[PDB]
């Protein structure tokens, strides 16, 4: 039931104001009220911000059928009419409905070229004036063409609110669907992801298998604290694709490599740390394939045994990947929740460093139905961290990257590279030799 979950005792009246401010469109209706999840506010909060790119040639786009494409994209997905306000300093989403999609167009010069023209458009301001808690549809497309209308370029703007590895592939599929004007199925709603995780919960949170099973995962653990700390900088490092022993994933290679890094730098038997879950194996219909951004970032826990038990690295990954498999079914729950109900840590608890490994589509594409159409894909990129660490890791063909994100102030340059440089090492080593004794692990 719409409305059930709002912090808002009155709606309508917020949707009214923000369209007297003249911030959402006046037509629009207010079709539901939700609260902002952790991890939303946590992509808004580092002003994440991609623009999707779509170069188009050749003669057959009908460019009528591009602009109209989108509007139906809007129609489908309640996610992309979602506007994000604060209240009582703590964000919500207005789901829209009776929106239209208005396309911002250019008509370029002849010779200009139309990427450029959205790069322009881009770094002079459409991000250095983003303020999505602003309240302004962060969901936007631009159409930027040549005289002939054979070179075209299609953007896509869009918070990291509203997506993930998972599902926007789903966008550019359904995208491609609806101009070639194949028929979609019915699919749920990123409101109805946040509905089902709320009729899952228990009222008394003691009676809750979720926290009960964080409760005992915890217990007894103390995470590290980074002692007090600029730009974002990114640093990479690629390897040889790590060779994965039998019924060991990817993940769990490099997770367990930051596991051993830590144990070695805090001294510990005992590390926590936090990763990215996708979030999605909640039981409901259509969980693979609805748009929106259901990822978690939640806590990993490594334990160690003393060293008269000689764990080997292949001791270490299957605990690694038991210590991840255990959560599954109670991986989608708030962190300030799991904080709350399940330790005696504070609620606003941060995690200092996060590893995500992307075990999701790496290339996309826009398959337009036309005679002479070619499609290439390309995309502009903002996200900037607080005080914690990313890892991420990148599976491609020809190798493995493992790329670290941080703020200068946070991980100096020479750090972040080091710290790249010592976990690929781990990675390789472990991978080299699954069968080495931990004890004798250098890096």
């Amino acid at each position: 039931e719409p409305f059930s979950l709002s912090p808002i005792k009155d709606p309508q009246a917020l949707h009214k104001e923000l369209c007297s401010k003249n911030v959402i469109p006046v037509t629009s209706t207010l079709e539901d009220l939700l609260p902002a999840t952790q991890a939303q506010h946590v992509f808004i909060k580092r002003g994440t911000f991609h623009s999707y790119n779509w170069t188009i040639k050749g003669r057959s786009l009908n460019m009528d059928r591009l602009r109209e494409t989108c509007q139906s994209l809007v129609d489908r997905h309640s996610i992309l009419r979602t506007s994000f306000v604060e209240h009582e300093g703590h964000p919500i989403q207005l789901v829209l409905a009776n929106l239209d999609v208005k396309v911002r167009e250019v008509q370029c010069w002849p010779g200009e070229d139309p990427m450029e023209v959205c790069k322009a458009l881009w770094d002079g301001k459409d991000w250095p004036t983003l303020n999505v808690l602003g309240g302004s549809l962060p969901v936007r497309f631009t159409l930027v063409s040549c005289p002939g209308n054979e070179h075209v370029v299609l953007t896509i703007q869009i918070s990291h609110s509203q997506w993930d590895g998972v599902s926007i592939p789903k966008l550019f599929s359904d995208f491609a669907a609806i101009y070639n004007q194949t028929p979609l199925p019915p699919t749920s709603d990123f409101a109805h992801y946040l509905y089902h995780r709320v009729s899952s919960a228990r009222e008394d949170v003691q009676q809750d298998p979720t926290f009960q099973f964080w409760r005992h995962y915890l217990d007894g653990a103390k995470m590290a604290v980074p002692f007090a700390p600029g730009q974002t900088l990114w640093t990479f490092k690629g390897i040889v694709p790590p060779t994965l022993p039998s019924g060991i994933t990817m993940a769990t290679l490099v997770k367990a490599a930051t596991a051993l890094f830590l144990s070695y730098h805090l001294g510990s038997r005992d590390v926590v740390f936090g990763h990215t879950v996708n979030g999605r194996n909640l039981p409901m219909d259509n969980i693979e394939s609805l748009l929106g951004c259901t990822l978690n970032f939640v806590p990993l826990r490594v334990t160690f045994p003393e060293d008269s038990t000689d764990w080997t690295v292949m001791d270490l990954l299957h605990h690694t990947q038991t210590q991840y498999t255990r959560a599954l079914s109670h991986e989608h729950v708030e962190l300030r929740d799991i904080f709350q109900h399940s330790t005696n840590w504070p609620a606003e608890t941060p995690l200092s460093l996060i590893v995500q490994h992307q075990n999701i589509d790496l290339s996309f594409s826009l398959p337009l139905r036309g005679s002479s159409l070619d499609v290439q894909y390309s995309k502009f990129a903002r996200f900037d961290p607080l005080d914690e660490v990313w890892i991420f890791t990148e599976p491609h063909a020809d190798r493995l990257e493992v790329q670290v994100c941080a703020n200068s102030r946070v991980l100096g340059q020479e750090q972040a590279t080091e710290l790249a440089n010592n976990i690929s090492a781990i990675i390789t080593k472990f991978s080299t030799d699954p069968t080495a004794r931990l004890l004798d692990i250098t890096f």
